[PDB]
């Protein structure tokens, strides 16, 4: 992906709390094709801290996770310092209904649609559509309400 | 779905031959998401019989199978005649180059993109997505050139 595609002027303090992962696409089908496929995780909680990293609150095959990513020198950026280098993308958020997301295999990209709240409403997964047209994307995931919970 | 929706005219015996799946989707994600789940087959052949009925050469996980499409009397509409009643349905064909079809779960439906012969060309991929629109479809799938074997 590119720098031009990330998020300008993310204040990461506004996006804390509650999240619900909508919809899912990946660049290669393995990467979400399978409930413990690695990049097969829910976002339920961000929480960011008062150092600017990321702490990330995630569900997986479910289990709970947490994983810190940390602040680079672009902002929306994010670099979960882990043994195999992942990076967190914040493609855009409004902070109060919707975040989009990205995740690099540093070549394989899985990108997420958040929402606030179950709330009726498609704005997210209409930005979400818009955003993944400009990346290649195989497999492409959207959640229905019974999946929400 | 609608007889609306399923083609008119179609000759069976026009459509006998080599297919790849370029494509797939599904109204719900069991469907899809793992190499193992139901519908995650691939077209290999198509087989009219002088009787109407449809055969298809079908790969799965790869294991070889085959199964047996009776016609029905709505045209394009074939039932898989098993235990469990599997309806195939024909949307759209130019039988030389793409053909479109959905297997209904008699509630579940899982669409798919055939192709003649791997020819860089997306008249298929366009034509499905197309198709797709209208139909309720939560996981997508689309297959790289070395998936295509």
């Amino acid at each position: 992906a590119s720098v031009t595609q990330t998020m300008k002027g993310l204040d990461i303090q506004k996006v804390a709390g509650t999240w619900y992962s909508l919809a899912m696409a990946a660049s290669d089908i393995s990467l979400l094709d399978a409930q413990s496929a690695p990049l097969r995780v829910y976002v339920e909680e961000l929480k960011p801290t008062p150092e600017g990293d990321l702490e990330i609150l995630l569900q997986k095959w479910c289990a709970q996770k947490k994983i810190i990513a940390e602040k680079t020198k672009i902002p929306a950026v994010f670099k979960i310092d882990a043994l195999n280098e992942n990076k967190v993308l914040v493609l855009d958020t409004d902070y109060k209904k919707y975040l989009l997301f990205c995740m690099e295999n540093s070549q394989s990209l899985a990108c997420q649609c958040l929402v606030r709240t179950p709330e009726v409403d498609d704005e997210a997964l209409e930005k979400f559509d818009k955003a993944l047209k400009a990346l290649p994307m195989h497999i492409r995931l959207s959640f229905n309400p019974t999946q929400l919970e």
